[PDB]
């Protein structure tokens, strides 16, 4: 599985899975968001 992390530099109030995978896609076209460390990481596919 390969899972392209984005570096997060990105930073954000207060970090919610759903609000993440929203911003992240409509961001930088992200597939999907995700929680990790409290930040929101934004998922690509390479």
């Amino acid at each position: 599985a390969k899972h392209c992390g984005k570096h997060s530099k990105s930073w954000n109030g207060k970090c919610f899975h759903k609000k993440c995978n929203h911003w992240c896609m409509e961001k930088e076209d992200a597939k999907y968001g995700s929680c990790s460390h409290g930040d929101c990481y934004c998922y690509y596919h390479c």
